[PDB]
RNA sequence: GCUCGCUGGGGAUACUGCGGGCCUUGGGACCGGGAGAGGCCGGGGGUACCCCCGGGGUAGGGGUGAAAUCCUAUAAUCCCGGG
């Protein structure tokens, strides 16, 4: 029956805001499309731009 | 010699006292560029901790030398968004 929940769940794209290039971060799931309001999600800035100077700053 | 105590006169001016004059070293006042968790009043913040509301997840969490009381299916411990 749990894994019958689980199966529920679909996989949302995130993606950067505009002025950073709005390039993919990652995947999340939910059920329902309005849960997904709200999140917030950790990335480095070598993620985004790759340089290894730059890897102590988050955003 | 003792009753070391009193009293009438004369002389001296180093020290203490008293009166006058003149100083700046002790102390105080003022000006300059700096030092400091010295004090009082107003404003703005930092993590941390406790409680409440919403989403996920499900059987333990906590604590001791070892345990038990205690919290938890009215959904805890743990994770996320808010007050
Ligand atoms: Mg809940």
């Amino acid at each position: 029956a749990a894994k019958d929940k689980w199966k529920l769940k679909q996989w949302y794209v995130i993606y950067a805001p505009d002025f950073f290039g709005g390039v993919e971060v990652g995947l999340t799931p939910a059920d329902d499309p309005e849960k997904v309001l709200n999140r917030v999600v950790e990335v480095t800035l070598k993620d985004i731009t790759g340089d290894f100077l730059k890897g102590h700053v988050k955003l």
